[PDB]
């Protein structure tokens, strides 16, 4: 299967590439989106965070991840 | 285990690597298969569409992911 399967964003992370952790919108603690689609969504007022991946997939756009709400503009 | 043959084809895409979606074979909207494998194969009449990956891996041969008629030549 592929990861921009079910209109995802997907793009991946390496080891140490920054994107964001927001409290308020992750289905879990490990989901995280990229910085262009934070910058591209609404999160303002949201307890939201710079974290390092560890690598891993931008959850954007993945409803079982992430709440719709917190969709940017290319995947919503 | 090996990654391919046995029936089964297991490319793996990076995050810019075109595929093949084919509604017609998929088992869900997240599932495609790589370009040999659909130039090796019959989609006549499919709604078929050239996508963008985000990285992945191939469903050809798999029939949990991917409907058999819908294999190539070399994954049964
Ligand atoms: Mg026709
Ligand atoms: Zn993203
Ligand atoms: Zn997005
Ligand atoms: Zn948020
Ligand atoms: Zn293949
Ligand atoms: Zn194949
Ligand atoms: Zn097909």
């Amino acid at each position: 299967r592929r990861g921009s399967g079910g209109g995802v964003c997907g793009s991946v992370w390496g080891q140490n590439d920054i994107a964001y952790r927001c409290r308020t919108c992750e289905n879990d603690p490990t989901c995280a989106i990229c910085v262009p689609c934070f910058q591209n969504g609404d999160h303002n007022s949201h307890d939201y965070s710079i974290i390092y991946t560890g690598g891993g997939c931008c959850d954007c756009g993945d409803e079982t991840a992430w709440k719709p709400d917190g969709f940017c503009s290319n995947h919503k």
